[PDB]
C-alpha cells in the first residue's frame, strides 16, 4: 500500500475539498452492494458515527476467509492490503478501519490502523448469520479541512444507487443526530 | 515496508523492553560508520536530542542521491523504503525521519513519517561539505514503556564498535543532560 500512501489524491481524489473523503464510502458501498447482490435478501446499512467514523454492512455470504495459498494470509486481509479503486486504498488512508465476517457459523474480526493490520484475521465467535461490515475512521493526517461526512452527499448518492440495483434495500444512519432514510426500490 | 510494520518485533526486536527501541539507534550507526570509513575525516556523531529523536551523522561521501535506473526514484529514497536488517527497518518504525546529504556541491533533503516520504529528495542549497544525516523520532504507537532511550545503553554498544572500527572516531551527545562522550581507538 506504500503507492498509495506516497501519492493518496492520485488514488482517492481531493483530500482538501470533502471529495476524497466521500469517495472512500462510495468505495465501501460498491462492494457492499456487490457483496448484497449475490445473496437474496440483499439489504446493506450505512451508518455514520458520531465519532465521524462511517460503517457500511451487508447480509450477504460473507467475504472470504480462508488462508490464501500464496500469500499465506486470509483472503480477507489480501483484498485489504494489496493494490473502483478498491477496498485497500480506503484501509491505506484510513487511521483504523475493522473487520467484522460472518461466515460458516463463524464471526471472525480484524482490526488495521492505516492500512497495517493489528493481528491476522481471527475467529472470535459463532453466528446465525452472514454478511460483511467495515468500520473505518479516514485518516486525519490524509484528510484536510473538510474532516466531517455529510449526510446529504451520502444520501443522494445511496438513492441514485438504488435504482441502479433492484432489490437491494439500502439503510442510511446518522447517529449524530438520528437521522434516518431507507432507499429501496423493487424494480426487475 | 507493510511487512515491517505489521510485525515490527521481528524486524527490530522487542517493542516493549526498550530493545527495539536502542536497537533503532544500532542500524542506523552501521550504515553511518561504513559511510565514515569511506571518508577522509573519519567521525560520526550520535545526538540524543530533547524531544526524544536521535540523529546520525557522518563525515563521508555522502550516501547516493541521482536516480535509480529500475526504481525511478532517488537511490537514497529506495534504501530508505525497500527492504543488518536496514535502514528502511528505521524507516518504517519512525513517526518521522528526517534526511540531509551532502555530496557533490549539493545539500539534499527528504522528510519521511512513518516510512513514507513527504516529497522527493530534493536539492536545497550548496556546499563544500560531504557527508550522511538522519535524524528519527521513533514511532510510540510502535515502541511502548521504555520509549526513552538509554545513554549507557547507547554508549556500551559505541564503545565495543570504537575497537572494531578502530580508525573511526564515535561521538555522543545528549542534549536531555549535557552528558558526552568521544570513542577513539
Ligand atoms: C471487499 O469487500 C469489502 O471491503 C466490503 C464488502 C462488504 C461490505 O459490507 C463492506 O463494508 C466492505
Ligand atoms: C543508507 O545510509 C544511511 O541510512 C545512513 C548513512 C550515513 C549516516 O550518517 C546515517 O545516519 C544514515
Ligand atoms: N500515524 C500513522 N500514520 C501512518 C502511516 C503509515 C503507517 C502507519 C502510520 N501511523
Amino acid at each position: 500500500l506504500d503507492a498509495v500512501r506516497k501519492r493518496p489524491g492520485m488514488y482517492i481524489g481531493d483530500t482538501d475539498d470533502g471529495t476524497g473523503l466521500h469517495h472512500m464510502v462510495f468505495e465501501v458501498v460498491d462492494n457492499a452492494i456487490d457483496e448484497a447482490l449475490a445473496g437474496h435478501c440483499k439489504e446493506i446499512i450505512v451508518t455514520i458515527h458520531a465519532d465521524n467514523s462511517v460503517s457500511v454492512q451487508d447480509d450477504g455470504r460473507g467475504i472470504p476467509t480462508g488462508i490464501h495459498p500464496e500469500e499465506g494470509v486470509s483472503a480477507a486481509e489480501v483484498i485489504m492490503t494489496v493494490l473502483g479503486v478498491g477496498v485497500s486504498v480506503v484501509n491505506a488512508l484510513s487511521q483504523k478501519l475493522e473487520l467484522v465476517i460472518q461466515r460458516e457459523g463463524k464471526i471472525h474480526r480484524q482490526i488495521y490502523e492505516h492500512g497495517v493490520p493489528q493481528a491476522p484475521l481471527a475467529v472470535t465467535g459463532e453466528t446465525e448469520k452472514t454478511g460483511t461490515m467495515v468500520r473505518f475512521w479516514p485518516s486525519l493526517e490524509t484528510f484536510t479541512n473538510v474532516t466531517e461526512f455529510e449526510y446529504e452527499i451520502l444520501a443522494k448518492r445511496l438513492r441514485e444507487l438504488s435504482f441502479l440495483n433492484s432489490g437491494v434495500s439500502i439503510r442510511l444512519r446518522d447517529k449524530r443526530d438520528g437521522k434516518e432514510d431507507h432507499f429501496h426500490y423493487e424494480g426487475g
